[PDB]
């Protein structure tokens, strides 16, 4: 193992910087050369492909997104495709591949691993979505979460000054996780999240169950994955007439300097990927799980809500 | 269990706000009276203890410090002191109390339970110390290391302008988590903590082995449970002479609107010392462990440092 690469892939997240960071020292420290791929798999396409040293890296670790970049290579289905990514590594003698990313990202380092003898490839779950197994958390979630919650926490200052109900939308893609987390954390009357069947008529009878006892207005947060906020607010009006206003938090969940968490995670993370390689393993996916770090095969990850926590939510709201 | 006390007592942290909130509306929803004891121990002898409504914690959640207010009671120590406190609970058919706080706090709760046969007795962990058993986390930890790489990562804006070393000093009385996780999420060239055995002569000829490698300056992280940054600067001296200044963080460490992890952690924690009170459960502290929430005994508690993260840190360095 003595040449490996590294790849951002999917929707960057903060703390994808702090995991490159990590592989590439981690890489140097055991006197394993290490190749930047950059725009992700659409790099790898174009031979977009430098070696790192450890200056590199350096001013890195605080800093949100990927200076590696990440694009789409939807191409990277194909097979024949494949091929002369593939071959970009093999020219340099690149021996192990680590890819940052999601579930589709991982997916491309299957198929590598699959299609090629000679490379290792190990995964590391790089999303502020929270939706990818093998972990617990994924690199990007603590931060987004807090994110969600400074932006709220703003927000709940203008609907108190004007007794105003907000339905926000926060990111997630499928998974409900991020809504959940920052509702809990900014005390939303209501969480609309994919994993639950939606109620519309009882979140309507819940707020109106709460302007009789003197609740004047509330907040509403809405996983993307269940449904708008525009959506929301228009099935809402059906039942119900309160004075309301839509925000949609958007792009901001996705940057920002990380986190402790993200920075601690990631590092650990992106240590390990390597040490997995030096030890001959592919395949697989690393992640925490039960506050350990460790490895799950592709396999095992393609084949975690917390209805308890929801709960919780609902009972302290 | 028809009456149940809360109380916040030790240092103040990020997110005991969250667990009085969740105490408070747990034990609302389950028909149960709670009263507030303000100042901790101080007040259950000074009778300082009034009932709560729901909304006596609104507007907490995202509020730092906490609304109980926490004064040091030195004399609940003496067992005859301890039996005004018990009255003055027994006076208004108090049957549980949730104690939030740390190891001190933890001392006290053990005391009324095996003093008084008709009080149950709950520990809830709040530092941001991190340095209470039966968690892996405790209630302000998260919250603490945010606030210091926020603090260092601005050091780190004046410390590259003047090529600058820092030494800086970190909360965390005898732990040095704090410094840890800190100083990874930094890039610090240098931890200092005090499960470490400390080679002032080895951090100086690591720092030297760095300028003639052309790094320009560093940053040393010191747990004030090893020593103070002060003291680090004073020995350094003695093997090396660089242009440095001496950051002391302070109090700043205690404050602060509680990250997500601090919220839900709070929440999870103030609920379930509730549901442990409704059990029948006494002289337990309740925590995270491996993910999930548990119950510990004050016996074991009273009878953690990851020498891997630190190791870690010191490769990536
Ligand atoms: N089934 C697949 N087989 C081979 N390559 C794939 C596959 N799915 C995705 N890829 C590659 O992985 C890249 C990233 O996948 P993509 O779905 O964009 O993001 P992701 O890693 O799942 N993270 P997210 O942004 O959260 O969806 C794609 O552009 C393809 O290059
Ligand atoms: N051994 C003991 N027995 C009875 N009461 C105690 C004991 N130790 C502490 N207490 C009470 O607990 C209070 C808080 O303890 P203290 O040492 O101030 O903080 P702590 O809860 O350990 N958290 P920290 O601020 O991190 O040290 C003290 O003022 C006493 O009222
Ligand atoms: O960045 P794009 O392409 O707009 O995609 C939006 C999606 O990316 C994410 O931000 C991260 O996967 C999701 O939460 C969101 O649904
Ligand atoms: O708040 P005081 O009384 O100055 O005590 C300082 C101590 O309290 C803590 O802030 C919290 O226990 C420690 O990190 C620190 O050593
Ligand atoms: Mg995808
Ligand atoms: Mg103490």
């Amino acid at each position: 193992m003595k040449k490996i690469a590294v790849l951002t892939s999917g929707g960057d997240s903060p703390g994808m910087n702090a995991a490159v960071r990590a592989v590439v020292r981690t890489a140097i420290y055991n006197e394993i050369e290490v190749y930047g791929v950059y725009h992700g798999y659409q790099g790898l396409l174009n031979d977009d492909i430098h070696k790192l040293e450890l200056g590199s890296v350096g001013d890195t670790i605080q800093r949100g997104g990927t200076f590696l970049y990440s694009a789409r290579c939807p191409e990277f289905k194909e097979q024949e495709v494949r091929k002369v990514a593939i071959e970009n590594l093999r020219k340099r003698g690149i021996e192990g591949l680590v890819v940052i990313g999601g579930d589709g990202s991982y997916r491309g380092a299957q198929r590598i691993s699959e299609e090629c003898k000679e490379i290792q490839t190990i995964g590391i779950p790089g999303t502020i979505d929270n939706d990818i197994n093998g972990t617990d958390f994924t690199i990007g979630f603590d931060t987004a979460l807090n994110t969600i919650i400074g932006l709220v926490d703003k927000i709940r200052d203008t609907a108190s000054s004007h007794a105003r109900t907000f339905i926000i939308e926060a990111m997630g893609r499928d998974c409900g996780d991020l809504a959940l987390w920052a509702g809990l954390s900014v005390g939303a009357e209501t969480i609309v999240v994919p994993e639950v069947k939606t109620d519309i008529k009882e979140i309507a009878d819940k707020i109106e169950q709460g302007i009789k006892r003197g609740k004047k207005h509330s907040i509403v947060l809405v996983a993307e994955g269940c449904m708008t906020a525009q959506d929301c607010q228009k099935e809402l009006s059906q039942y119900i007439n309160v004075d309301n206003r839509v925000s949609v938090l958007g792009h901001v969940q996705r940057g920002g300097s990380p986190t402790g968490a993200d920075r601690v995670l990631a590092s650990r993370l992106g240590g390990y990927a390597v040490d997995l390689l030096m030890q001959g393993e592919t395949a697989k996916g690393v992640g925490i799980k039960n506050n350990k770090i460790v490895a799950t095969s592709f396999d095992e990850i393609f084949d975690k809500f917390d209805y308890s926590l929801y709960e919780l939510a609902n009972k302290l709201s």
